[PDB]
């Protein structure tokens, strides 16, 4: 699925986001995600070795506090002009937990695309989230 | 140290954010934290068997994405009306190695206290953090 | 890839594991992997909300604690019969940064199938 | 009262640092960690360093003895590579104990040698994780 206009807007909050504070190693990611409502919510990567965060996971978060609970889209941006950065491992099993069908932004062959994150994760691990257990 | 107006700021700060979400067994909890220059920031957390962030670390990515470096005082609130919560084991660490000094609100016999984390990590563990390693 | 005798004596080893002990609120999967001198090594998950290792994590501190250099093939196995466990994201994650191109045990139509973990994770993300 | 090293605490240090001198120095696999049951069998086990939260060598161990059957845990500790010696729990690892295995005493650097200190302790002012339903 192409980049949308919505999705473009989300790639230029994040780009904005992370181009706005001090190049860091440890806030190197922004991301932004946008809600069934059309809200936007952004935030940036936490790095720690006991397994801070990353940007979407912050955002996440954000979203939640907000009371946003659809989001359908999410993007992360690297820091320094890096560009778009598909979700890591961790990020597609949460966003397929939590938001099912939400669709992260990625490189693609011509152009950005838009890809459910369960397609991100075939042969998927499904959580029975009604069990604290694997 | 006893609770400062800023520490019941926070406090009441967390306590309207996470009493004005649905309750949920995943977004159960909120934070607060104040930075050098007073700006406060807040986010729910984000429960998930592959680590995903209390609410102090969703704090963190929100403050960081504001350019706020140095934080003084955090605060964790329970749903459903029910107080201050100290923060577990892995916040306390990012905590210290990321915003030294800072103070968590805790429980205390005449009232809220606030401590600083390197005192609720006795014995530390102080990640160097120039390097990728433990 | 079809399951091979090797991905097959791992499945028999980590089945052993998980169904040789207790219930726990704590765990409920057992993993096992082979390293390129036939060392296999296993460990069980540890749940937490902090991010408590699943048991494929585990299994690559085992690994790495006996200088085993390169590990070639996972599987993760749960309790209570339910079979060959797909590794989760994260675990996919580490694999794919610590181990490039182990091949992970999941269920396919003819059976259990080995997939180069990289493949699980289409338009990967790579730790630099 | 911390407790002072017992001859099982030194045979914990003993097998961690054989474990960890004996494999290549590296920075993703930098700390070995031994921890001893009830029933008197050894665990032992190295960390595994990655920004989605690897575990430390101490989760490892956890992981290691359940497999084996050890249900119960009394003591515990972290050697680092390059006889950088006793590393204390950090805090995630101090969390995940508590909750895991209450009681389990970890073995940390003092000033008169080594001591002995439940894992409560380490956490000063406590986060208890609390569900009959999940
Ligand atoms: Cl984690
Ligand atoms: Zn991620
Ligand atoms: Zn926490
Ligand atoms: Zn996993
Ligand atoms: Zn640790």
């Amino acid at each position: 699925e192409p980049l949308s206009a919505a999705g473009q807007n989300l790639i230029d909050t994040a780009t904005s986001v992370i181009n706005g504070i001090p190049v860091s190693d440890f806030y190197s990611v922004a991301s932004a995600a946008i809600s069934d409502d059309g809200r936007v919510f952004s935030g940036v990567n936490v790095y720690h070795f006991n397994g801070g965060p990353c940007a979407e996971l912050v955002v996440l978060g954000v979203a939640a506090a907000a009371g946003a609970t659809k989001l359908t889209h999410i993007v992360a941006i690297a820091n320094e002009g890096r560009g778009i950065l598909s979700p890591c491992g961790r990020c597609r099993q949460v966003l397929a937990d939590l938001h099912p069908g939400i669709k992260a932004i990625v490189i693609g062959k011509e152009g950005p695309k838009m890809v459910a994150v369960e397609e991100l994760l075939p042969s998927i691990y499904a959580w029975d989230k009604d069990y604290d257990r694997i």
